[PDB]
């Protein structure tokens, strides 16, 4: 079958023919679209059809289907899984299969760049000290003094589900949040639960606004451990603005490097629930999310304060004009400390080129508009004007439960 | 088969029962969401009246009355020995209001029962058509003090006598193919101009030329009619700080009058059926000015400005989205004719939805026609998760006329 797809700003249409080789579940259905929905131990029964469909994948893609090397591998990986319950990836799968989860992740803009991707193999970690050292080592890789490369370190996987790596921060590196007695928030409003957690683990909290949080990290189902990133190693851009002199006196700041770390890793069935990636910011991620969330710093009013907008009624505009301010200062900000950061025109306009590219050479490129849309300006970015086609392909990157939730405590 | 929804800004959790009485389907499969895609007999009738009468009778507390019983052996008989059947006025107006009601890609549905209804099963020819038409734009506009009305034209028959207005909304503005080879006027009505002049009509070549009707009564080729210049409700568009703003020539009708799509009520077509509300300021300033296939003007504000334009990253285009967007809602304010903003409509939007779902189970909603074209997450609705499903009576859309009418 052929899905086509329509750019109603150039009339260009594309087939999609990729979508046949999804398998797993979007959550909607002939009489319902959960599109706007934010989230819609294997036996040795459905292990080897996963690790056969992948590593026909992989064979498939260096040109060696069929091959005695495939056959070989596929009758060794079967043996594998009915002597011990699992197998164990070769490098090259590794890499390939991590790879491909960041090419199929539907919700990401910056894909152009999927090939280009640093995968550190940390299967051989066994301790929470072990998972810091090799955190500190893909961050010092990842920064680059500024010159952001996209990176991933992979922990051992899932065996039993009662021996997981788990890194219990969200991202790498995030700034703390406090609740105040009076119901203010300190910091980041996001991070109060897991700031919390901290604490009571033992962190000594500076008690400020943008206090970088400690590691909180959990290796072979054994409690978490914390951590503290070496200072030294955390980037940091001052925000200011190119014309506007007080928006520095507002105190912000934000880091260079985005390492989400909270996300399980499939590949061929197997489950790598420690595998935090990360590549560099678009700038809205801060300026329109992090900054102008009411759930976050919130600091819309403050910004238009300062600008004195017109306050009294929102047909003003006040709050766009402010939010146009604060983006331009986050990417000023960024190219003037010359570390990575990208627009959401030029990635946007990359994001076509790549979507269209991989229609022509893949047959399809799945994409959930709802999170390609950039959070602010949408349809003077390309992609607003792009139909896009949603499904699930494998490898993958998923959302899993904190950990906090699902714990067993050994105490 | 209960649902729930999640605002992520406010963690309000809403359940969704409303979804079950869904029956059309959305074009997603359990494999596939296909949710940013723009388009995806007498046996047939008799339930489809049933469903409706029942939802009907329901709303007005006499469901499994008498009155109920006698209805639906009313519409089976008529069916029966006719082959369709007739609405009564409660039941068009309640129709009709819920078709508004269940529009999952419209923002202003906290209006939903405030619907003027113009019943035009009476009409017989093109001229009555215009005639009609012209009281609808007349009372609509209400001289700047905009209400929202609906003027409902006979239904479909054996589908060989259909009522269409060719033109995609009452008031909209010419486009024309220029040996400049680019576009005078708005190029998303190049095609319908052009049947336009092949028809008959002289074209004066401006920027702005407010197209004639093109009316199709009872399945006969469609006639030209020019709306009386003095019903057409127009904005200058200017700027509160920018004195040059107003040298750009632009303005804007202040009626938007969707006339092209199909009502259905209880199995009834209606495929002529034009309504009207009024706009959004983003619907103007966002798409209809800087969409780069509509007038596209961005770049030459950004100069009367200027911006930095060597790099994408000064923000130019978006500094000057909010600029010609704050000009639209100024115009239209300082000329007294009714605007939203997209702050307080999209406000008004969650606070409906919260009423729907106390009241009525739910409220079906398509977040990325929803979600306004600029500035999306300093808007209530980008938090708000949203379930899109169909439910009858209904607006849909329906292939243009001059595909389908044989001349
Ligand atoms: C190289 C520069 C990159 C850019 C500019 C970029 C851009 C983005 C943006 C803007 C989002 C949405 C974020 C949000 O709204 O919270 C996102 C999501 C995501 N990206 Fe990327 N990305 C990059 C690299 C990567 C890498 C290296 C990976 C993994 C190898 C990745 C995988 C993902 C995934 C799985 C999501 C969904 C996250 C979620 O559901 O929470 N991206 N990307
Ligand atoms: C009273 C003020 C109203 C406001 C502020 C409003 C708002 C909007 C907006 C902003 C859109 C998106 C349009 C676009 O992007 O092209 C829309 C779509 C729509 N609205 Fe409304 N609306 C109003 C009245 C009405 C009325 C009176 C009806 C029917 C009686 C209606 C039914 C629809 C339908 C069916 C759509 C989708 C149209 C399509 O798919 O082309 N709306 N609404
Ligand atoms: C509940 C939930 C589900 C899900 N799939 N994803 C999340 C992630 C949350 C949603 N809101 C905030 C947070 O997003 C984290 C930031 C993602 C950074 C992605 C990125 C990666 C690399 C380069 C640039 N950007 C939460
Ligand atoms: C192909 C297609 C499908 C569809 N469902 N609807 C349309 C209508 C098209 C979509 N983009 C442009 C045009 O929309 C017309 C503008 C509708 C104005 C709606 C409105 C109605 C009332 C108040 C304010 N605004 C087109
Ligand atoms: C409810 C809704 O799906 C939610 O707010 C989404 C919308 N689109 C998004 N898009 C991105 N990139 N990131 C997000 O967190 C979200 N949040
Ligand atoms: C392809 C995509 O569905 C298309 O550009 C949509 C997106 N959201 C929209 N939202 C509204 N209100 N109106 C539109 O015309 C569109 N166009
Ligand atoms: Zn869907």
């Amino acid at each position: 079958r052929f899905l086509k797809v329509k750019n109603w700003e150039t009339d260009v249409v594309l087939t999609d023919t990729l979508h046949l080789k999804s398998t797993l579940e979007t959550g909607c259905t002939e009489h319902i679209c959960m599109g706007s929905i934010v989230l819609p131990v294997r036996t040795k029964d459905q292990l080897f059809p996963l690790a056969k469909e992948f590593l026909d994948q992989y064979y498939s893609s260096i040109k060696r289907f069929g091959s005695k090397a495939h056959m070989d591998r596929l009758e060794e990986v079967n043996k594998e899984i009915e002597s011990t319950s699992t197998y164990q990836l070769k490098d090259t799968e590794l890499i390939y299969g991590a790879k491909h989860a960041w090419r199929n992740a539907s919700r990401c803009v910056g894909r152009i760049q999927w090939s280009k991707l640093q995968v550190f193999d940390a299967r051989d970690c066994t301790t929470a000290h072990g998972m810091f050292n090799y955190i500190c080592n893909h961050v010092k890789y990842a920064t680059n003094k500024g010159n952001l490369r996209s990176a991933i370190t992979i922990f051992p996987q899932r065996t039993d589900g009662k021996h997981d790596f788990r890194v219990w921060n969200s991202q790498l590196i995030r700034y703390a949040g406090y609740k105040q007695p009076d119901g203010s928030t300190l910091g980041d409003p996001a991070n109060v639960q897991f700031t919390e957690i901290c604490i009571q683990q033992g962190w000594k909290a500076p008690r400020g606004r943008f206090d970088v949080l400690p590691l909180l990290l959990q290796a072979n189902g054994n409690d978490p451990e914390l951590f503290q990133i070496p200072p030294e190693l955390v980037l940091e851009v001052p925000i200011r603005h190119p014309k506007f002199d007080w928006f520095k006196d507002l105190g912000l700041k934000w880091y260079g490097l985005p390492a989400v770390s909270n996300m399980l890793l499939e590949i061929g069935g197997l489950e790598f629930s420690a595998c935090p990636f990360s590549g560099w910011y678009m700038g809205t991620e801060i300026g329109v999310r992090n900054y102008c969330d009411n759930s976050r710093y919130n600091i819309l009013e403050e910004v238009a304060k300062k600008m004195d907008l017109d306050m009294r009624k929102t047909s003003s505009l006040w709050k766009d004009q402010a939010l146009v301010e604060i983006n331009i200062a986050v990417l000023y900000s960024f190219q003037s400390d010359k570390v990575t950061i990208v627009d959401h025109h030029s990635a946007t306009e990359s994001f076509i080129k790549h979507m269209e590219n991989e229609y022509r050479c893949r047959g399809g490129c799945p994409a959930d508009w709802v999170w390609i849309v950039p959070p602010m300006s949408g349809s003077i970015t390309p992609v607003f004007h792009q139909e896009m086609l949603n499904y699930r392909l494998t490898p993958s990157f998923e959302y899993q439960p904190d950990p906090w939730n699902t714990h067993v405590w050994k105490g």
